C-alpha cells in the first residue's frame, strides 16, 4: 500500500546518501497525486531552510522524484560503474510545486539474455543495488527471472521424471537464457543442488524488495518445450522436434515441442504457474515465448493461432487476471517466415490487451510500423542496443532521441510504455542514462550536445571544458550511428578470430575517438580522483587501443599480401607484442576491468572448490567459444584483464607467426589449417583451471598517459 511504498522510498534514501543526509528528505505516496489512473506522477517541493519534499503516486514514481532532484537541482549521478552523490549545504530549494507525470503507463528493464550475460552470479547484495538504480530510474515493470528451473524441477519430479532426467535437462547456469526459450537443453550442466537453494533464496529477496516499491515483476510460465523425457511418462504425447539452433546438434537443442491441442499441454502449464505462484504469489504478468529463433513448423494461420491460444489458455487456466508479455524479437529476426497473415494469427489469438508485446528492437528495426500497432494489441517501444554484453563505444543516440516520440505519433498507435532491454550491462552509461531519462519525459531532449556536456559534469562532480569537449566528439561519432544496420555488436579485430579477410570499417571518423583520448587525458590533473572519470579514461583508452589494433592490423595484412617481411614483423609485432599486452596491463588497473572480478562472483556463487571450477569454466565458455565447439564463437566477447593476455593476444601472435613463417618460406598461408591451430588456443584458455586476479595493479591515469605518448603521434604522423 502507500505506506509501504514510502517506507521502501525511505530506506532507499538511507542507503544511498546515508541515514544522517536522508532527514534532510520527507518522502510519502499519495495515489492521488496522479491525475490519470496508472500515469505515475511525482511532485517536489522545498529545500533551502526546509525539508526537501518529495511525493509520488507510487513508490517508484517517489524514486524517480527523488532522481530528478538529485541530478538536476543538485548534480548528482547514479550508474552501474559508480555514483557522484555530493550534495550542497543547504540543499538547493525548489520554486514553489515542480509536479511531472510520465506519458508511460510502463517502463520496462531487462532482456531474458541479461539474466546469463550479466546476472548470472549475482548474490542479493548487487540485486539490491539494481533494484535501486530501477526505482531511481522509474521502472515499474520488469524480469523476476531467477529460480524457474527449482520450480521445473518440482513439476518434472511431480509428473514422474527422474533426478536424472532433470539434471540432463537443464543446461549450466550461464547458457539457462537458451535452456528457458527451448534453444537449448543440457549444454555444460549439470545445476547443482546448491544453485537452486541460492536462486529461491534470491527470488524471494528480489520479489519483496520490487514489490515493496510497487514495481510488477513479470513471472515465467510455460511456452510448449518440453524435456524428451516426457514422453517416457506420456509416451502419447504429439511432440515436434525442431531444428538445430546456433549449430548445437540434437544432444544440446533441437527440442521437444508439445502440440498446442494435445491434452497433456493445459496439465503442464497449469502445473508451472500453480506451483510457481504457490511459491511466488504473482502481480498477473507472465512471460512465454515458444519461437525465439527457432522456425515454427508449420507457416498456416490456424496452427500459429492455436500454438498461441493453448500458451495463453495455460496461464488463464490458473489466474484469470494473466497478461502475456510477448518478445517481438522473432517477427525481426525471421521476417522471411513472419508474414502479416502468420503475425495477425498469433496477435489475433489472445484478447485485446491481454497481450502485451516487447518492441524489442525498436531504435533499430521497430515492428509496430509494419503490423499497424501489432493489430491494436499494446506494445511496449524498447532499446536494445547491446549484444553479448560487448565492451566497444556505440550507440545511435539520434533515433533513441526521436523513437519513442514517432512510435506514439503512429496512426492508431497503442504504445503503452518505454523499456531497455540490453543482452548485457555493464557498458556504454550515457546511452542508458538517456533512455532511462526518455521513461519520464514527453518529449525528445532537445540539444544532445548540451545533454551529453551535463552528463559528464555530474558523473565527474565538475564541468571541465575538455572533458566536455570530448564527449561531444564520442556524442557526434560513436554514439551517433545512423542507418538501418546499426547493431552493438563489437565485431573489431581485437575481440575476433584473426583471418586475412576482416573488415575494419566503422560509422565514424575515427579521429574523433583519437581526439577525444587526448581531451580526457588532459583532464586527468583535475578529475583523476573521480572513480567515474578513471572509468571513463580507461574504457575510451581501451577504444582508442581497439582503434589501433585495427589499424596495425591493415598494415600487417598489406605487408602480407606484398610479401615485405620486415614491415610485417614490425606491423604485427608492435599488434601481438605491445599494443595487447599494453591493453591487458592498462585494463588490469581498474577491479571493474579484471576478468576475476567476474570469475570471483563465479566462485563466491559456488560452495565447493570443484563446484567453483564448474562455475569459472561456465563463464570462460560463455566469453569465448560459447558452445564446445566454437558454436557462437566470440559473440559474449568482453574486453576485460586476463582474458587479453590469454586469450585474445595467443590468437594473434599465432596468426602473425603463421604470416611470417608464410612469407618467410615460399609457402601460402592457409586458413582452414591456421583455424585448427586456433581452436586448440582457445579451448586451452576455457579449458585451464588459472586463477586470475580481482584485485587491480598500477595506475589507470600514468598508463593511459604511456600508451597516448608512445602510440597517438604515430596515429598523427601515419607511421606505423
Ligand atoms: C554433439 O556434440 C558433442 C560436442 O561436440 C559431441 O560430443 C563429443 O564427441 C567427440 C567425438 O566423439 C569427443 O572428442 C574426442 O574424440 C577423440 C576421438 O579420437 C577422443 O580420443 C577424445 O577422448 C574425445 O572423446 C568429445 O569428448 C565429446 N564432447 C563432449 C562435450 O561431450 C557429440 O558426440 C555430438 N552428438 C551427436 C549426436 O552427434
Ligand atoms: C486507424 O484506425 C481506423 C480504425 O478505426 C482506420 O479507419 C477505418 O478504416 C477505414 C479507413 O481506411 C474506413 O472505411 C473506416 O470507416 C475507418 N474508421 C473510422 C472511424 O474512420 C484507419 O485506417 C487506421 N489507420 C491506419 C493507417 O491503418
Ligand atoms: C547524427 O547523424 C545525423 C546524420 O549525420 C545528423 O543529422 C544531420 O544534421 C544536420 C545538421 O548538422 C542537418 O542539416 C541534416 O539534415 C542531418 N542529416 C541527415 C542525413 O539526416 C545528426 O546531427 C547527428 N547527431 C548528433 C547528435 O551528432
Ligand atoms: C499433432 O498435432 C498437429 C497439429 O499441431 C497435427 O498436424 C498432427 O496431425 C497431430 N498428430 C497426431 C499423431 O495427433
Ligand atoms: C565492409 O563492409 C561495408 C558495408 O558494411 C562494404 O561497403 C565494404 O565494401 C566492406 N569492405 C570490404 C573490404 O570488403
Ligand atoms: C575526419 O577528421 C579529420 C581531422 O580533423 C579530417 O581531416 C577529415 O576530413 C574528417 N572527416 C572525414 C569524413 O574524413
Ligand atoms: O526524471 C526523473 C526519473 O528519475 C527518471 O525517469 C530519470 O528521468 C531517468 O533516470
Ligand atoms: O547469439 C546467441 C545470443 O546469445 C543471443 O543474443 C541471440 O541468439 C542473438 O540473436
Amino acid at each position: 500500500d502507500e505506506a509501504r511504498e514510502a517506507a521502501a522510498v525511505r530506506a532507499l534514501v538511507a542507503r544511498l546518501l546515508g541515514p544522517g543526509p536522508a532527514a534532510d528528505f520527507s518522502v510519502s505516496v499519495e495515489r492521488a497525486l496522479a491525475a490519470k489512473p496508472g500515469l505515475d506522477t511525482y511532485s517536489l517541493g522545498g529545500g533551502g531552510a526546509a525539508r526537501v519534499r518529495v511525493r509520488g503516486s507510487t513508490g517508484v514514481a517517489a524514486a524517480a522524484g527523488l532522481h530528478r532532484y538529485l541530478r538536476d537541482f543538485c548534480g548528482c549521478h547514479v550508474a552501474w560503474s559508480g555514483s557522484q552523490l555530493r550534495l550542497p549545504r543547504p540543499l538547493p530549494a525548489v520554486p514553489g510545486e515542480l509536479t511531472e507525470a510520465t506519458p508511460n503507463r510502463y517502463r520496462y528493464y531487462q532482456n531474458v539474455c541479461t539474466q546469463s550475460y550479466s546476472f548470472v552470479w549475482w548474490d542479493w547484495a548487487r540485486w539490491e543495488r539494481e533494484i535501486d538504480w530501477m526505482a531511481l530510474n522509474g521502472i515499474n515493470l520488469a524480469l523476476a527471472w531467477s529460480g524457474q528451473e527449482a520450480i521445473w524441477q518440482r513439476v518434472y519430479l511431480a509428473l514422474g521424471l527422474t533426478q536424472a532426467e532433470i539434471n540432463e535437462f537443464f543446461t549450466g547456469p550461464a547458457f539457462l537464457a537458451w535452456g528457458r526459450m527451448g534453444n537449448l537443453h543440457t549444454w555444460d550442466g549439470p545445476l547443482p543442488p546448491s544453485w537452486h537453494i541460492k536462486q529461491l533464496y534470491l527470488q524471494h529477496r528480489v520479489l519483496d524488495q520490487m514489490r515493496s516499491f510497487g514495481m510488477t515483476p513479470v513471472l515465467p510460465a510455460f511456452a510448449g518445450h518440453v524435456p524428451e523425457a516426457v514422453t517416457r511418462v506420456f509416451p502419447q504425447v504429439n511432440v515436434t522436434k525442431m531444428g538445430s539452433w546456433g549449430h548445437f546438434n540434437c544432444s544440446y537443442s533441437c527440442s521437444f515441442l508439445l502440440a498446442p491441442e494435445d491434452p497433456i499441454f493445459p496439465i503442464i502449464g497449469s502445473l508451472f504457474l500453480r506451483e510457481l505462484i504457490k511459491e511466488f504469489g504473482t502481480d498477473h504478468i507472465y512471460g512465454a515465448d515458444t519461437f525465439n529463433e527457432m522456425q515454427p513448423p508449420s507457416s498456416e494461420p490456424s496452427y500459429l493461432a492455436a500454438a498461441t491460444t493453448a500458451v495463453y489458455e495455460a496461464m488463464t487456466a490458473v489466474d484469470t487476471e494473466a497478461v502475456w508479455l510477448l518478445q517481438g524479437w522473432l517477427f525481426q529476426h525471421q521476417p522471411q517466415f513472419w508474414g502479416p497473415a502468420q503475425i495477425r494469427a498469433v496477435l489475433g489469438a489472445v484478447p485485446r490487451g491481454r497481450l502485451l508485446v516487447l518492441d524489442l528492437f525498436a531504435e533499430s528495426q521497430p515492428v509496430y510500423t509494419r503490423t499497424a500497432s501489432f493489430q491494436g494489441q499494446p506494445f511496449i517501444w524498447c532499446m536494445l542496443h547491446n549484444f553479448g554484453g560487448n565492451h566497444g563505444l556505440f550507440g545511435a543516440l539520434e533515433a533513441v532521441n526521436g523513437g519513442p516520440e514517432a512510435a506514439r505519433l503512429f496512426p492508431n498507435s497503442t504504445m503503452v510504455g518505454t523499456g531497455m532491454a540490453p543482452e548485457g550491462i555493464s557498458q556504454n552509461e550515457v546511452v542508458y542514462s538517456l533512455m532511462a531519462e526518455l521513461g519520464w519525459r514527453k518529449d525528445p531532449v532537445p540539444d544532445l550536445a548540451a545533454w551529453v556536456t551535463s552528463f559528464a559534469a555530474r558523473r565527474y562532480g565538475v564541468s571541465h571544458p575538455d572533458a566536455g569537449a570530448a564527449w561531444r566528439l564520442l556524442l557526434r561519432s560513436v554514439y551517433n550511428c545512423s542507418g538501418e544496420a546499426c547493431r552493438g555488436h563489437n565485431r573489431s579485430p581485437l575481440v575476433r578470430r584473426p583471418s586475412l579477410q576482416m573488415n575494419t570499417s566503422i560509422w565514424y571518423n575515427r579521429s574523433d575517438v583519437f581526439e577525444a583520448w587526448r581531451l580526457l587525458l588532459t583532464s586527468a590533473p583535475s578529475l583523476a580522483t573521480s572513480p567515474a572519470f578513471r572509468y571513463d579514461l580507461l574504457d575510451l583508452t581501451r577504444q582508442a587501443v581497439q582503434e589501433l589494433v585495427s589499424l596495425y592490423y591493415e598494415e600487417a595484412r598489406s605487408a602480407y599480401l606484398s610479401k615485405e617481411l620486415a614491415s610485417l614483423l614490425r606491423a604485427g609485432g608492435v599488434l601481438a607484442y605491445e599494443l595487447l599486452p599494453a591493453l591487458d596491463e592498462v585494463l588490469a588497473s581498474d577491479s571493474r576491468f579484471l576478468l576475476g572480478s567476474w570469475l570471483e562472483q563465479a566462485r563466491a556463487a559456488a560452495v565447493s572448490e570443484a563446484e567453483a571450477d564448474f562455475y569459472e569454466q561456465n563463464s570462460r565458455y560463455q566469453l569465448t567459444l560459447w558452445g564446445p565447439e566454437g558454436n557462437i564463437l566470440d559473440y559474449a566477447n568482453k574486453q576485460l584483464a586476463g582474458l587479453v593476455a590469454n586469450y585474445y593476444t595467443p590468437r594473434w601472435r599465432l596468426f602473425l607467426e603463421a604470416l611470417v613463417d608464410s612469407v618467410a618460406q615460399g609457402i601460402p598461408f592457409q586458413q582452414h589449417q591456421f583455424d585448427k591451430n586456433v581452436f586448440q588456443l582457445e579451448q586451452a584458455f576455457v579449458l585451464s583451471k588459472q586463477r586470475y586476479p580481482s584485485q587491480p595493479r598500477g595506475d589507470t591515469v600514468d598508463l593511459a598517459k604511456k600508451i597516448f605518448l608512445k602510440y597517438y603521434p604515430r596515429w598523427v604522423a601515419g607511421s606505423w
